[PDB]
């Protein structure tokens, strides 16, 4: 494992399914760095172009719920940023782009992916009030 090599990685990441399969099992495989790989995550995230934050969803998606065959290193290791990480996106997308966040969401309710604590404040990030405060 390397963070030079994630990164690299997290910066051609696309929505094909190859993309993001790919990169999901390199991950899962590399499960004992999940710490310093989700904060290498949430960074590139940050930088990413807001037509592109999506794509880091997805993949976290895709890694959280595929790793819990394995262990509990990613939910748990994503677990402190996870929310900041879809308030940070609903902020910098257009309202629209809230069908697929709440479509992730939507999924880890129907699927259990996290507790009730987690979901609701996901919850909250996405559809909150916090997101109404300025005029537009």
């Amino acid at each position: 494992f390397s963070e030079a090599a994630l990164e690299k990685k997290l910066s051609e990441l696309s929505n094909s399914q190859q993309s993001v399969q790919t990169l999901s099992l390199w991950l899962i495989h590399h499960r004992k760095h999940s710490r310093p790989i989700v904060t290498v995550w949430e960074r590139e995230l940050r930088k990413a172009k807001p037509n592109r934050k999506l794509t880091f969803l997805y993949l976290a998606n895709d890694v959280i719920q595929n790793s819990k065959r394995k262990g509990p290193e990613f939910t748990k290791d994503f677990a402190p940023v996870i929310v900041e990480a879809f308030k940070h996106v609903s902020s910098e997308t257009d309202e629209s782009c809230k069908k697929h966040l709440g479509r992730v969401l939507s999924i880890w309710e129907e699927r259990s992916v996290y507790e009730n604590d987690v979901l609701e404040q996901l919850k909250q990030a996405l559809y909150g009030l916090e997101h109404h405060h300025h005029h537009h």
